């Protein structure tokens, strides 16, 4: 028993890590077969990134892996990435993809500088496409990932903060999550919402580890439910949603919609100085795979 | 910015990570040079001593993944079984041994059939146990810090007490706290709120921004101990203030201002306020989680 913010092992993405140099800028890449992945601004108010690459050569990019100085014989642009063909395949290559997630997804997070590793945790995609990071200068190039038997999704790459200290970046291919751009231009993030889904998983996991004072022997419908998220600024919850919850629904003995009532009454009562696994705030970032994971084991 | 509950990389820890079976259980084991250390629990199924002279090398199965390492040797010191292998691991981190205090916290890595699985940041509460997560078959997974390259392994995890939270031995085999290996009633004493880690977390939270718990007086620490014992903190001595000396100099707030901004919350409370998202008070980050997280320490 016990529930805490679990991070996938790092290990993996660590072997991957390189730092990469063009002219005064440093940051992190990511090291996968003969290829090395970073942010175009590496190379960079008002950029022509095709213009800039063009003007840059293979011998203009300084690739460190630990120690050893990787050659780069070639070089290319896929939207905001950076791509620089080594002349080594990295041995450490784990097995690998790469995805792009959706709001409500949980993933880690190896912070990196200067190419070497500086700590891990999770994290989610907010509705908003930003995260919650914890992220200085010189980190950008860092990724996300989650690993599915021994295989690793990196689903996020970091390229920079937003005016109220949130995080913005790509997935692997270079594509921005939400509207932001690569540009000295003004960009915040928008309004955000819970994730309701995540909320039930994590009151689920509450009650797999004994605390079921917030239980109630109320059943809501899907419909009267979501007329109380929308004005506590939550996510719709959708049958998609309540299948996903079912091994969660079949461990306890309690539906969806019975657990929704609970969900109800704590956000239109609160916690009266109790708390739901050490914590007085509902938490949204564990996803219902991530519950089923750590609390009974699944994939382990 | 940002402050996240981050675990140190867990790289140099899951290349010592091997899977120990003796009979019908499989645990974890930590292999460093041609020695892993397991729980002396895999053996049973009560007297150590008698059930380790019944046992051969042959009755060990030590798996470094899909690779066997035969065992040459066997021993016991104190709760841990010291198995000598015939294969060296040639990824053995520089390391320590190291037995921690109360309230120092450590990143644990969960692994099951001798697979890494997770990793998360948790503390040597003041009643010497854990609020770990941790299932059936994650024993022998272990409580680790790192520095420059140098992993210290300070935990090994052997079980789960009534109320769910953990116990479990230093790599010399030595149970924190008066728990014992046997199946006997045993149960976590009264906890308390570690002080010193609160207040490096209010640091936190001053470097990220949030200072509007900040009030200009001071206080002495007898004044302020007062408050602590009506609410089970433990006590501040000056090792704790000269600790947090680092921390006081880079935000130029003075421990002892820093107490009286604490008394205040703690009688107060926080009227509907948070600081770093948290609606409680955070005990799980010493001074130097802080100082490593908010300047970017990195491992070599
Ligand atoms: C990047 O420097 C993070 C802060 C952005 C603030 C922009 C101006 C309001
Ligand atoms: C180990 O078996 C964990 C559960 C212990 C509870 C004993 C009964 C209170």
């Amino acid at each position: 028993s016990g529930f805490r913010k679990m991070a996938f092992p790092s290990g993996k993405v660590e072997g991957c890590m390189v730092q990469v140099t063009c002219g005064t800028t440093t940051l992190n890449g990511l090291w996968l077969d003969d290829v090395v992945y970073c942010p175009r601004h590496v190379i960079c108010l008002n950029p022509n990134y095709e213009d800039l690459l063009i003007r840059k050569s293979n011998h203009n990019f300084l690739v460190q892996a630990g120690n050893v100085q990787l050659r780069v014989i070639g070089h290319s642009m896929q939207n905001c990435v950076l791509k620089l063909k080594v002349d080594t395949a990295n041995p450490k290559t784990p097995k690998y993809k790469f995805v792009r997630i959706q709001p409500g997804q949980t993933f880690s997070v190896l912070a990196c500088y200067n190419g070497s590793p500086s700590g891990v945790y999770q994290c989610a995609m907010r509705p908003n496409f930003t995260i919650k990071g914890s992220f200085l200068n010189g980190s950008c190039g860092s990724v996300g990932f989650n690993i599915d038997y021994d295989c690793v999704s990196f689903c996020y790459m970091h390229h920079m903060e937003l005016p109220t200290g949130v995080h913005a970046g790509t997935d692997l291919e270079g594509n921005f999550y939400g509207p932001f751009v690569d540009r000295q231009t003004a960009q915040a993030a928008g309004t955000d919402t819970t994730i309701t889904v995540n909320v039930l998983a994590w009151l689920y996991a509450a009650v797999i580890n004994g605390d079921r004072w917030f239980l109630n022997r109320f059943t809501t419908t899907l419909n009267d439910f979501n007329l109380v998220a929308m004005k506590y600024n939550y996510e719709p919850l959708t049958q998609d949603h309540v299948d996903i919850l079912g091994p969660l629904s079949a461990q306890t003995g309690i539906a969806v919609l019975d657990m929704c009532a609970s969900l109800k009454e704590l956000l239109q009562n609160g916690m009266n100085g109790r708390t739901i696994l050490g914590s007085a705030l509902l938490e949204d970032e564990f996803t219902p795979f991530d519950v089923v994971r750590q609390c009974s084991g699944v994939t382990f």
